[PDB]
């Protein structure tokens, strides 16, 4: 679907975040690093987008960059979610319970193939209290080689002690503009028909969220002859 194919693949692609990708290429492109980042926000807004290219931009083989260059091979297996120095930890689901609770309780120190052992852990304040000790107690003596990438859409249901020991970047909801421009931008790049009401019409109906942008578009074009016009939009939306 949309959403998946036009995943920000470079913070250049990256729709609205100015603030915070201003901030995290400064950093990267002076080897400025801090032990663990914090990515909070909303609904589909870029946490896990952002996270996931300041991951890339830590272990391109090209070095430690604000542009990942995008084709090494730890690059494109960050891209495909197979790379061994990316450990991606969900704390919101039900089935990675024990999985999540063990790969904390025993973090990696040394990466086996890029310069840095990554940790990515999507809504970090569903973690279980013990958890959280475990976590706080790896911030509290920062193991080198170790970097912590958390994401989450209430930062306030997580201990202050951990909020504390993270660079804190919020994310916001995106502009019907910027949502509006993103989707125009996409449609055209597919090569797919549209019209201007037709994507305000969906700009507004995402209210905030890139992700419910893209899924509401690719409803659109399948019940609307494949193409995006104002009247089908309309019609689907209860306009
Ligand atoms: N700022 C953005 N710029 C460009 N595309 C975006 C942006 N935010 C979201 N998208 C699209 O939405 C999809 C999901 O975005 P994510 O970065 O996973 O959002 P999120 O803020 O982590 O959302 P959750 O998991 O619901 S909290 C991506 O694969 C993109 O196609
Ligand atoms: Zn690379």
């Amino acid at each position: 679907v949309l959403a998946r194919k036009w995943r920000p693949q470079t913070f250049a692609d990256v729709v609205g975040q100015e603030h915070v990708l201003t901030a995290l290429a400064n950093g990267l492109s002076l080897g400025r690093i801090h032990h663990a980042y914090l990515f909070s926000g909303t609904r589909g807004v870029g946490k896990t987008s952002i996270a996931r290219l300041l991951a890339k931009g830590l272990n391109c083989e090209t070095g430690i960059t604000a542009t990942p260059c995008g084709v090494c091979d730890n690059c494109r297996e960050i891209e495909q979610g197979r790379f061994v120095d990316l450990i991606e930890i969900d704390a919101a689901s039900r089935t990675k319970v024990e999985d999540t609770r063990d790969l904390l309780d025993n973090v990696q120190y040394a990466p086996a193939r890029g310069r840095f052992k990554v940790y990515l852990i999507d809504e970090v304040h569903m973690l279980s209290r013990h958890s959280f000790n475990a976590l706080l107690k790896t911030l509290e003596e920062p193991p080198e080689h170790v970097k912590f990438l958390l994401a989450t859409t209430d930062p306030q249901k997580l201990p202050v002690t951990i909020l504390s020991r993270c660079l804190q970047f919020h994310l916001k909801a995106l502009d019907v503009e910027q949502i509006r421009h993103q989707l125009e931008h996409i449609l055209n790049e597919e090569h797919i028909a549209h019209e201007p009401r037709a994507l305000q019409l969906l700009a507004r109906a995402a209210e905030g969220s890139l992700r419910d942008a893209l899924s509401l578009t690719d409803q659109a074009i399948a019940s609307g002859d494949g193409q995006v016009s104002t009247q089908a939009v309309s019609a689907m939306l209860g306009t």
